[PDB]
Formats: structure tokens, C-alpha cells, sequence
């Protein structure tokens, strides 16, 4: 073999590789082979060439220089069940034969850590699979296709880069990025764009909320009522800072129903405590029952409205499907329903006050994991 088959990772080490200090590390499709057949996606595991006459020659000379040749490809369809891990073992086995020099491949066969742009295969090879050789990540460079490339970015280019993921793992880890014409065609750098949301620049400036002359507590009972996208930080912030105080946390993501929570703030109120609601609660409706149960109870009903965008949601998505394993995930279709259904909380409805929640950073506790916040997780 020279396969290890790990968790949510394939690893292939070619006879003849040597760990080595500066990394040479490439995509695989679209950027070392293409199709044979000029589909864009292969018509069968047979369906390939490699890309450009000049790739074997760079990639000879590369070892030659002491780069370690190395390959990160994604391909999901793995863990997906629509590719038998042993038919893409073939077709990397005969696509290395192809090229003619020495290689490691990791294929992330799943979404999460490991897929590009995250940096999970990176620090495999950094941690794990190089022997314990120090890699220097400013001697090494990363070369892929899906570089957010703009349309028309060169005579006989019409079409964008489908995805910024291979840039993305570059910038992520640090590494020198080039695209494939750039790399082995010497064209000049092509225009492209990152995503819109760079997860590099959310701040923990400002305050916690809005207005600033509200208090964010109350010393009496009332009701609490949280609006926001799956994802916008309503768990996390009311256990910061509700939790803390003595406010008795009604999460639907526990209580399985908006029901229950109902009746789990009819219940608390009844107590005399202090409560708040923890779910979407994008419509008015959703959020009527509430103001109902404060009134009920005789005592003042608050909305906080969460600010985080959707695109600040998505990415703490994607970062909890990666850190928290309890929990399942969001899909798009979820998040374009709440946004479908999404009507701004206004005080015509009952609130006593609203305050506005903006998305404030608060570094994750744990270095490693404030890392992995930090990095782009979409394409
Ligand atoms: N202010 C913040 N800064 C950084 N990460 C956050 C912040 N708020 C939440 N997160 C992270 O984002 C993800 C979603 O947070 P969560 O509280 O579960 O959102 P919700 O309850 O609205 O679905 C979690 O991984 C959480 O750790
Ligand atoms: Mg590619
Ligand atoms: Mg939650």
C-alpha cells in the first residue's frame, strides 16, 4: 500500500519520499491533471491528463531543489458514499505513475477540519506525517485552481474559479499561493477576490449592546426574548451573560419544541424568576407567545435581537460542527428559511425595550480553537 486510511483522512506516501523542511504542496484537480474528456467533472475514474506538458519537468526539478512534493485534494465524495475509497486510491496511484516523481497525498474525504480552506491536512503533514522534520511554511508554497479568480481574468478564461478554496488554505496556513498558470506557465498573477466575510476581521470592539444608556439586566421578573439566526451566538452570549446572573435559560436546542418552552417559561414566571428564551424566533408570531406568558405573569417582556449576519452565522456553524461534536448540523436550506421568515422585532408587538446584539468577538479559551475560529471554512 503505502495507504493509511485515518479519521476522515486518506495518506499516501509514495516509495522514494523524503521528509524535507519547505514543502511543494498542490491541489489535484485542475491543477496537476483535468479531464481527458473536457467534461468539467470526470465521466469515470479513467477520465484524466495531466494538465499542462510542463508540470512533470517543474515538479522534477522541485524535488530536485529538496521541496517535498505533496498533494491536499478534497474529495468528499468518499465520505459521501458516490466514490469507493479503493477506485481513487487507483486513480492517484496511476495519476503518480503519470508524473513520474515521488509524492504524499492527503485527500480529506469529509467536510470539516480537514477540508479545504481549513487547515487540517496542513497540520497532519506539520504534526503528524513528516517525521518530526519542522516544516517552514514561508519556504513552502501551496499551488491550486480554485483561487477566487474573477471572470474573464485572461484572454481564453471566461468563466470565475468556481471556489476560493485552494487560495484559502494557503492564506489560512500562511503559505506562499500561486495558481497553476502562474506556477508553471509563469502568467501573471491573475485578479481575484476572497470572500466577502473574512473571519480575520471580526473585532471585539464596541459594546456589548444597544442602546448603551439600556441595562442589559433586570433585578425583577421578566421575560427575555432572543432573536437570531441558528448560529448568531444567542446560546453562548446568555450563558456569558443571563446565566450569569441568575436568569433561567429556556433552550429550545435542549427542549426539543417551541412548546416546551412555553411552557417552561409559563413555569418559571410562576416561580418568580427571571427568564429568557432561547431560539430563532424569526416571525412574529413565534414571539407573540411569549409577550403573552409576560402578560400573563403580569411582568415586562425584552427582545434581544442578535445582529450577527448570515454570513457571520454560517461560520460559527461551521465552527461548532468542528469543535462540538453533540450538536448537528445547519444546513443553507435552514438558514435561507429563517432569512425567508425573518421579520424585524419591533416594539409594536409589545416589548417593553429591544436591544440590539452585535456580533462582538470573544476569543474561544482554548489558543487552538481560536485558531481553527479564525480560519475561512467556505470555498
Ligand atoms: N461572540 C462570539 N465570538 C466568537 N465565537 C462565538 C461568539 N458567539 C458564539 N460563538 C461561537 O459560534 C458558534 C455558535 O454559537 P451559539 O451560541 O451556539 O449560537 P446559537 O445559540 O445562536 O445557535 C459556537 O461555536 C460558539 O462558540
Ligand atoms: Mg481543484
Ligand atoms: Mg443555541
Amino acid at each position: 500500500l503505502g495507504w493509511e486510511s485515518l479519521k476522515k483522512l486518506l495518506v499516501f506516501t509514495a516509495s522514494g519520499v523524503k521528509p524535507q523542511g519547505k514543502v511543494a504542496a498542490f491541489d489535484l484537480d485542475g491543477t496537476l491533471i483535468t479531464t481527458r474528456s473536457g467534461k468539467v467533472f470526470p465521466t469515470s475514474p479513467s477520465d484524466w491528463r495531466i494538465l499542462y506538458p510542463e508540470i512533470p519537468k517543474k515538479l522534477q526539478e522541485l524535488a530536485a531543489e529538496g521541496y517535498k512534493l505533496v498533494i491536499f485534494t478534497n474529495q468528499m465524495g468518499i465520505g459521501r458514499g458516490k466514490l469507493p475509497a479503493e477506485v481513487f486510491k487507483g486513480k492517484v496511484e496511476a495519476v503518480l505513475e503519470k508524473l513520474g516523481v515521488p509524492f504524499q497525498v492527503l485527500v480529506a474525504t469529509h467536510a470539516g477540519l480537514n477540508r479545504k480552506p481549513v487547515s487540517g491536512m496542513w497540520d497532519h503533514l506539520q504534526e503528524q506525517a513528516n517525521e518530526g522534520i519542522p516544516i517552514s511554511v514561508e519556504d513552502s508554497v501551496f499551488v491550486g485552481d480554485a483561487a477566487g479568480r474573477l471572470a474573464n481574468w485572461a484572454p481564453g478564461r471566461k468563466k470565475k474559479d468556481f471556489s476560493c478554496a485552494d487560495r484559502l488554505f494557503a492564506l489560512n496556513v500562511g503559505l506562499p499561493f500561486a495558481t497553476p498558470e502562474e506556477f508553471f506557465l509563469k502568467w501573471p498573477a491573475a485578479r481575484f477576490e476572497l470572500p466577502a466575510f473574512d473571519p480575520r476581521t471580526i473585532s471585539s470592539a464596541g459594546p456589548l449592546y444597544l442602546p448603551e444608556s439600556s441595562s442589559l439586566l433586570s433585578p425583577n421578573p421578566e421575560v427575555v426574548v432572543a432573536v437570531g439566526f441558528p448560529g448568531a451566538g444567542k446560546s453562548t452570549f446568555i450563558q456569558e451573560h443571563l446565566v450569569s446572573a441568575g436568569y433561567v435559560h429556556v433552550n429550545r436546542d435542549t427542549l426539543g419544541s417551541w412548546q416546551r418552552c412555553v411552557s417552561s417559561c409559563q413555569a418559571a414566571l410562576r416561580q418568580g424568576k427571571r427568564v429568557v428564551i432561547d431560539n430563532t424566533n424569526p416571525d412574529v408570531p413565534s414571539r407573540a407567545r411569549y409577550i403573552q406568558c409576560a402578560k400573563d405573569a403580569g411582568v415586562p417582556c425584552r427582545c434581544f435581537n442578535f445582529c450577527a449576519t448570515i454570513e457571520q452565522a454560517r461560520h460559527n456553524n461551521r465552527f461548532r460542527e468542528m469543535t462540538d461534536p453533540s450538536h448537528a448540523p445547519v444546513s443553507d436550506m435552514v438558514m435561507f428559511s429563517y432569512r425567508k421568515q425573518f421579520e424585524p422585532p419591533t416594539l409594536a408587538e409589545g416589548f417593553l425595550e429591544i436591544l440590539e446584539i452585535p456580533f462582538r468577538l470573544q476569543e474561544h479559551l482554548d489558543p487552538a480553537l481560536q485558531r481553527l475560529y479564525r480560519q475561512f471554512s467556505e470555498g
